[PDB]
């Protein structure tokens, strides 16, 4: 089956809980394979240590920057940047799990959380999972943004991995 990974999240250095993904590896394999290898950090890289560096209330929670931390960087399993894959999953509303990009063909590691249906980004953004339990954690998370995308508190991936 598809896998299952989480994110445990701290704000200012206080654990607020986990979230469980699915990764949609039956429509999207290669864009759920590195997200899931980027949460064990089996290649040697990966999420743990991460930050939140860009929440919107009422829109999303951005994360992955694991090489820069602030918007501009991060990479992934294969090289700097992948294809996007396919557009076959919607950003049908709160939960959504899609690709941060710079425009088409500019995946690397940088993903983000829906916390309302964002359908302006079908086509553009590639959907690969869904929050399966912790929305209560994407709430905190999503509390502690700003219309500029300022983060109030310094959310932090603290663990990530693989549960099945
Ligand atoms: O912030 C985003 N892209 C900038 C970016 C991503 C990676 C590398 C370099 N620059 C980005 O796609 N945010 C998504 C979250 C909601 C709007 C779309």
């Amino acid at each position: 089956g598809n896998p299952l990974v989480y994110l445990d999240v701290d704000a200012n250095g206080k654990p607020l809980g986990r979230v469980v993904l699915e990764l949609k590896a039956d429509v999207v394999p290669k864009t759920a394979e590195n997200f899931r290898a980027l949460c064990t950090g089996e290649k040697g890289f990966g999420y743990k240590g991460s930050t939140f560096h860009r929440v919107i209330p009422s829109f999303m929670c951005q994360a992955g920057d694991f090489t820069n931390h602030n918007g501009t960087g991060g990479k992934s399993i294969y090289g700097s940047r992948f294809p996007d894959e396919n557009f076959t999953l919607k950003h049908v509303g709160p939960g959504v799990l899609s690709m941060a990009n710079a425009g088409p063909n500019t995946n690397g590691s940088q993903f983000f959380i829906c916390t309302i249906k964002t359908d302006w980004l079908d086509g553009k953004h590639v959907v690969f999972g869904h929050v399966i339990e912790g929305m209560d954690v994407v709430k905190k998370i999503e509390s502690f943004g700003s219309k500029s995308g300022r983060t109030s508190k310094k959310i932090v991936i603290t663990d990530c991995g693989q549960l099945s």
